[PDB]
């Protein structure tokens, strides 16, 4: 019940929860997918953007099992805000939905706990570079 296998499959439970509920959250449909640049009318993002990430890449990497710590599930999600964060102009509406959406991420891995799976990452890393 306390092997790293059930920890494991803890945060990778609690990651999927975590890129549902940003799905879901308002104005959450403009990271679920890759930006289409003539769609959306863009022709610069991917000249400004070279590590793209959506919410579609975050769960395909979780169902593929492409996640070996928890650290590296929340710096793909943080990637989409930090690329909306670069190409966005911090007036703009999608500025402002990624900031909000960003809060919202960081809040609910306090309240989910997945912070405290982060740290036994780094302490099992340290116990483990010991020999
Ligand atoms: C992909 C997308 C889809 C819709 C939709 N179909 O409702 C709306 C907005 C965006 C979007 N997402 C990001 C991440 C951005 C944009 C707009 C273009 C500027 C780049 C940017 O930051």
């Amino acid at each position: 019940l306390g092997s790293p296998e059930f920890m494991n499959k803890q945060w990778y439970l609690l990651a999927n929860q975590l890129i549902l509920s940003l799905s879901k959250y308002e104005g959450g449909h403009i990271f679920e997918k890759l930006v289409d640049a003539k769609k959306q009318n863009c022709p610069d993002y991917y000249d400004v953007i070279k590590n793209p990430m959506s919410f579609s890449c975050i769960k395909t990497k979780l169902k593929k099992g492409q996640y070996a710590y928890p650290s590296e599930f929340v710096k793909d999600v943080q990637l989409i805000f930090d690329n909306c964060s670069l190409y966005n102009t911090s007036n703009s509406v999608v500025a402002i939905t990624g900031k909000n959406i960003e809060t919202y991420f960081n809040n609910q891995l306090i309240v989910m706990g997945y912070n405290n799976f982060i740290l036994k990452e780094k302490k099992i890393n340290d116990m483990l570079k010991l020999v």
